[PDB]
């Protein structure tokens, strides 16, 4: 398709309908499903709305780039594409802090600070994304004799470059947070083993002592280890330790040890529970990793070409950089369905009349 410019367009022309359609479906499910009202999925919905504007913007671009009322309207549509890109990258960052903050300390991840911040994230996102998309309609265009146009007219090279430079820095920070997220998950997975080691060491030393105090020390060091596992990623175990502790103090070494050995019944069920949650956390973080990789891999080529390209360069270099960026909004709805089970359930929920 090197010499085929319009066939490059027709590929994107109908692809905008797909991107507009599929995202329009996702935004509905988040809005129409209470289980998806959690901050994670609300922020994902914003990305869908951002990816939604991408499909609408280019659809109206072709509809107006070919037999439109006027070109000034086409200068609004480019704002939609600008607005979508800012609304997509901005919200994509927002999902990262939600993951980091949620994993960093869920107890501090309360329904007050979080839900408050969530509305500001979307508000601070779209108020800026739209604002950037509206700047061209206030003079930030390239249709002047003293302004050089970019690969995507009427956007000027000066302004697309600032967006490109801003995008690199924003994407550079999102990578840093993802590592911090990993550090959080690693740390949450590290202190857990220490509690398990101390918890098991305490159980064993309980048997290897004939003093009623050695039992108290191990249980006290055991209760603290049990408690530390709760503050990390927020009953019967500690409750049974309390019952075990209640016996140790009042001279019940023989029977207090018996209660310590029933903890294994709960502890075996207690340990088997935490492992699954980290599996859910890793996949949730893993899905975050995949999304970030696709976003950059599909937008970065355009981010560079719009700054280092020349108007003496062929057009195929333009679409070759827009094609991944355009279809990036088509792929984002697909990723969550195949990875995130909570939203995938609603997708296959509708099965028959
Ligand atoms: C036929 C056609 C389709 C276009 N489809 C655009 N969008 C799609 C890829 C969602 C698009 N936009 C314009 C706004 N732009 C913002 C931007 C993004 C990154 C960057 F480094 C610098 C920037 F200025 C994104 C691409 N222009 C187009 C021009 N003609
Ligand atoms: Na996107």
């Amino acid at each position: 398709l090197l010499p085929a410019v319009n066939p490059w367009d027709v590929l994107l022309c109908v692809s905008g309908t797909v991107i507009a359609g599929e995202n329009a479906l996702v935004v509905a499910l988040i809005a129409s499903t209470p289980a998806l009202r959690t901050p994670m999925f609300v922020l994902v919905g914003s990305l869908a709305t951002a990816d939604l504007l991408a499909g609408l913007g280019l659809i109206l671009h072709f509809v107006f780039q070919y037999l439109v009322p006027s070109e000034t309207v086409s200068l609004l549509t480019v704002g939609f594409l600008v607005a979508s890109f800012a609304a997509s990258v901005s919200s994509l960052l927002a999902i990262t802090v939600d993951r980091y903050l949620s994993l960093y300390n869920p107890l501090t991840y309360y329904s007050r600070r979080t839900l408050l911040g969530v509305h500001l994230l979307l508000a601070a996102t779209w108020t800026v994304s739209l604002g950037l998309g509206l700047l061209p309609v206030l003079g930030w265009n390239c249709l002047a004799e003293r302004a050089a146009c970019s690969v995507v007219r009427p956007l000027a090279r000066s302004h697309v470059a600032l967006l490109s430079a801003a995008f690199f820095m924003v994407f550079g920070i999102m990578l840093h947070l993802y590592v911090r997220i990993c550090q959080v998950v690693w740390r949450h997975a590290a202190d857990l083993e220490d509690n398990w080691e101390t918890l098991n060491d305490n159980l064993k030393v309980i048997e290897k002592a004939d003093n009623a105090a050695q039992v108290k020390d191990a249980l006290t060091k055991m209760r603290a280890a049990a408690l530390d596992a709760q503050k990390a990623t927020p009953d019967i175990l500690v409750g049974q330790i309390d019952d075990a502790l209640k016996l140790a103090n009042e001279g019940k070494v023989k029977e207090a040890q018996a209660a310590a050995e029933q903890l294994k019944t709960t502890r075996n069920a207690y340990i088997q529970k935490y492992l699954a949650h980290l599996a859910a956390t890793r996949k949730g973080v893993r899905t975050l990793a995949v999304v970030l990789g696709t976003f950059g891999a599909c937008w970065l080529p355009f981010a560079i070409y719009c700054v280092v390209g020349s108007h003496e360069d062929p057009a195929v270099y333009t679409y070759a950089t827009l094609l991944p960026a355009t279809l990036n909004s088509m792929i984002n709805p697909i990723i969550y369905a195949f990875r995130n089970q909570e939203i995938q359930r609603a997708l296959w929920l509708l099965l028959d009349g």
